C-alpha cells in the first residue's frame, strides 16, 4: 500500500450553543477551515482530488453540504465532493475513508474532516406535505432527533451514559472529578497557547461591523468540584449525568489535508504525521459510549501496536461516564489522555468532533514530540471509530 | 489489488409520489432490500464487514439512517454503518466506495446501495430555535431544498435541464420523443417480466389489511406523443422541460452485496459481475446534467475500454434534455441504452437512483448475456459518477 500522511490540520474555534458561531452556517465554517488547511499544507487548490466532509444535521442545508463548503472555499468545480454521516464519528471517519481511497490508488490529495452548526438546526413538521388532518402534533427539534436521540431505544444519548454508569458502577463523584480535570486541562491549555496554531479565525461580517471569533468559548474557567456536585441530573430522576459531566451542544469545523507520502514528497510538503491504521466497530446502542473499546482494539491490532506504546491519546469525552468506562477497560495511562482537555470542557460539535480531536492530537504530538498517537470516539447508534498516527 | 465483484443486487419497486410506498419509511425500504440482498448472495449476515448506504433527504429520519436500515434488517450490531450524501449519485457512489475499501485491504464483504422516500420529506422552520422575531418567513419544503434546488444558482434542477437544452439546442419535440421511447421500453419490460428477478416485494401492514407492493407504478402505459406535446413547461415560461420529459419524485431502495473475488470463492458465492472501474467528476452546477460525460470518460480510461465495446448502458434519465446531451457526446448506440426503460418512466428516488440503475444493469446483463456494461448518472451541484461492469 501507499503510505498516507496528514499534511495540515486546522479547526475553527468551538462555539457554544446559541452564541459566538450562531450566525455562521456549517458550510461557511467548513469553507474557512478548508482555505486555511490548503494554505497550511502549502499546496494549490488544483492539487485536491476529492472533498469528503462529515455533517450530521443536514436538514435544510441544501444539496450536498460538502460540495457547498468546497465551492465556498475557492476549490475548483471540477473536484468531486461528498457528505458523510456516521453521527459523532463522521469527521474522523472521513479521514480514514480518505486513507482508503488513496491506498486504493484513486487519489493523491483529499480534503477531509467535518463541520457542524448545532445552534442553527431547524424544527420540523413531518406531516405538512400530505397533511395533519386533525389534532396536535409534534414540532420536532431536528438537532435532538437527528443527532442526540437513539432510534432503537427511544431515549436521549444521555440515557446511554446512565446505562454505562450503572453497568460499570461509575459514581457521580468519579464522573465529576473527571469533568473537573478536563476543565482544568482545557483552561491551562488555552492560556498557555496550545490551541493557537490549530485555530483559524472566523470573521463575521454583519451589516454594520466585523467580529472575529478565534477562541474556544465552552470551557468554564475556575470550575470547582462543589460547583459540579450541586448540579441537578440532566436526563433522569436521580441520575448521575448532569450538564457538568456531559459534553455540550456546539458549533465548529475541522479539516485536514490527507495525502500519499509520495505526493507530499513531490510537492515539498512536510507532513505532520503518518496514518498507521484505523478501525470502526459496532456495539449495543444502549451502551454506545463503549464503542471506542472495540474500535481501538481493532485499530491497534491492525497496526501491530499495544496500548502501552501510545504516547498521546484523544478519547472524545461525550460523557464522563463513558470516557471512564473506556479508559478503565483499555487501561489508559490517564496522564497521556486528552492532555489539552476534552469535550466536557471544549464541546462536542457532532459532525466535526471526530476531526476536531484528530487536529488536536496531531498538533499536540508535534509540540510534545510524541511518536505514537490514538484518536477514538463513541458514536450514537452504537459505534466507535479510531485512527492511529505516528510522527513522521 | 483485489478483484471486486457484485454478489447480489436487489431493489424495491419504485413508488410514485404520495402513493404506494407513502407509509414506508426509507430505512424500512432499505431494511427490506438488505435482507433480500444478503439472502440472494448466499452469505451469512455475520460475513458482512460494513454497511454504506446513500440517503439524501435525511431530515428527521433519526441518527444514521444506514445504521437503522442495517439494524432493522437483522444484521448484527457489531457491523458498522454510515450514510452517504452525494445527492443523485449517493446510491452509485456507495458501490465504488465499497470497491475502494476492499481494494484498500480493509474489508471483504460490504452492503452498499441507497434508499429514499421523497413522499415522506418534512417541511422545515429554520429559525424556530432562536426565533423569527417579526415578519413572515419561509415554511421550507425539505425535499426541494435538500434534493432538488441548486445551492449556488438558487433555482430548481429543472432549470439546469433548460440550460442544457438551450446550449445544445435539444428541442421539446426531441425531448418528448425520447420520453415516449422510455415509457414504451418500461411498459414492455414490466409486462415481459424483466424486473421479476430484481424486485423484492414490500409488505405493508395496514390496520385494515396486509398489502404487497411489487410493481413499479410510475410508468404511464399507453403514453402518446400527442399526450406529451399538450403538457405545459414545468420550470420556466415557454420552457421545453415538462412533467412528461422529466423524471419524477419517487420512493425506493436498492441494495447490492459487494465482495472481493477471493472471499466470494471461499464462501461459495457465484458472482454476477466484476466491478472493473469507476469514476466521479465535477462540472459547473448550471450544467450538472453533463457530469456523466466526464465521469464516464474517466472510468473508461481507467479501464482501457472504449464506449463502442459496451453491450449495455444505464444512463440515468434525470431529464430528457441532459440524457440526450450526454448520449450525443459519448456517442451511445441508443438501442443499448436503458433497454428496460429509464427514470422518466420508472422514477428517480434520488438517494437510491444510482444503486437502482446498477441493479437494473446487472440483471439485464445476465438476461441478455452481455459482457460489458456501464452505469452512469448526473448529480445536483454539478457532479457525475460512473461504474463499469464485466460479466462473470
Ligand atoms: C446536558 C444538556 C441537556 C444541557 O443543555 P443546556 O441546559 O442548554 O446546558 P447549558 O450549557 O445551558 O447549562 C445550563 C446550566 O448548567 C450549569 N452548568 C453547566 N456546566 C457547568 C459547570 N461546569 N459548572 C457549573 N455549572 C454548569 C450552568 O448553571 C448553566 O447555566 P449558565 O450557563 O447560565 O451558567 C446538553 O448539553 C446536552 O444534551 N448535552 C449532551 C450532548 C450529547 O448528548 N451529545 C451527543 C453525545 S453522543
Ligand atoms: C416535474 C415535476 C415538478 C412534476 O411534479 P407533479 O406535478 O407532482 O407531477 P405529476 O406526476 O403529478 O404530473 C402532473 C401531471 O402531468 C401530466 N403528466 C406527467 N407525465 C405524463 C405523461 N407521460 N403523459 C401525459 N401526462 C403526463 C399528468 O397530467 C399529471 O396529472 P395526472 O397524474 O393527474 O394525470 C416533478 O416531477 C419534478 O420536479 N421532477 C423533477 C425531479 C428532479 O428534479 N429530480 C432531480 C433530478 S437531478
Amino acid at each position: 500500500m501507499k503510505e498516507v500522511v496528514i499534511a495540515s490540520a486546522v479547526r475553527t474555534a468551538i462555539g457554544s450553543y446559541g452564541k459566538s458561531l450562531k450566525d455562521v452556517p456549517a458550510v461557511d465554517l467548513g469553507a474557512t477551515a478548508i482555505k486555511e488547511a490548503v494554505k497550511k499544507a502549502g499546496i494549490k487548490p488544483e492539487d485536491v482530488n476529492e472533498v469528503i466532509l462529515g455533517n450530521v444535521l443536514q436538514a435544510g442545508l441544501g444539496q450536498n453540504p460538502a460540495r457547498q463548503a468546497s465551492f465556498k472555499a475557492g476549490l475548483p468545480v471540477e473536484i468531486p465532493a461528498m457528505t458523510i454521516n456516521k453521527v459523532c464519528g463522521s469527521g474522523l471517519r472521513t479521514v480514514s475513508l480518505a486513507a482508503q481511497i488513496i491506498k486504493a490508488g484513486d487519489a493523491d490529495v483529499i480534503i477531509a474532516g467535518g463541520m457542524e452548526n448545532m445552534s442553527r438546526a431547524p424544527y420540523l413538521a413531518n406531516n405538512a406535505r400530505w397533511g395533519y388532518r386533525m389534532g396536535n402534533a409534534k414540532f420536532v427539534d431536528e438537532m435532538i432527533t437527528d443527532g442526540l436521540w437513539d432510534a432503537f431505544n427511544d431515549y436521549h444519548m444521555g440515557i446511554t451514559a446512565e446505562n454505562i454508569a450503572e453497568r460499570w458502577n461509575i459514581s457521580r463523584e468519579e464522573q465529576d472529578e473527571f469533568a473537573l480535570a478536563s476543565q482544568k486541562k482545557a483552561e491551562e491549555a488555552i492560556k498557555s497557547g496550545q490551541f493557537k496554531d490549530e485555530i483559524v479565525p472566523v470573521v463575521i461580517k454583519g451589516r454594520k461591523g466585523e467580529t472575529v471569533v478565534d477562541t474556544d468559548e465552552h470551557p468554564r474557567f475556575g470550575s470547582t468540584i462543589e460547583g459540579l456536585a450541586k448540579l441537578k441530573p440532566a436526563f433522569k430522576k436521580d441520575g448521575t449525568v448532569t450538564a457538568g459531566n456531559a459534553s455540550g451542544l456546539n458549533d465548529c469545523a475541522a479539516v485536514l489535508v490527507i495525502m500519499s507520502a509520495e505526493k507530499a514528497k513531490e510537492l515539498g510538503v512536510k507532513p505532520l504525521a503518518k496514518i498507521v491504521s484505523y478501525g470502526s466497530a459496532g456495539v449495543d446502542p444502549a451502551i454506545m459510549g463503549y464503542g471506542p473499546f472495540y474500535a481501538t482494539k481493532a485499530a491497534i491490532e491492525k497496526a501491530g501496536w499495544t496500548v502501552d506504546e501510545l504516547d498521546l491519546i484523544e478519547s472524545n469525552e461525550a460523557f464522563a461516564a463513558q470516557s471512564l468506562a473506556v479508559a478503565k477497560d483499555l487501561k489508559f495511562d490517564m496522564n497521556k489522555v486528552n492532555v489539552n482537555g476534552g469535550a466536557i470542557a471544549l464541546g462536542h460539535p457532532i459532525g466535526a468532533s471526530g476531526a476536531r480531536i484528530l487536529v488536536t492530537l496531531v498538533h499536540a504530538m508535534q509540540k510534545r514530540d510524541a511518536k505514537k498517537g490514538l484518536a477514538t470516539l463513541s458514536i450514537g447508534g452504537g459505534q466507535g471509530t479510531a485512527i492511529l498516527l505516528e510522527k513522521c
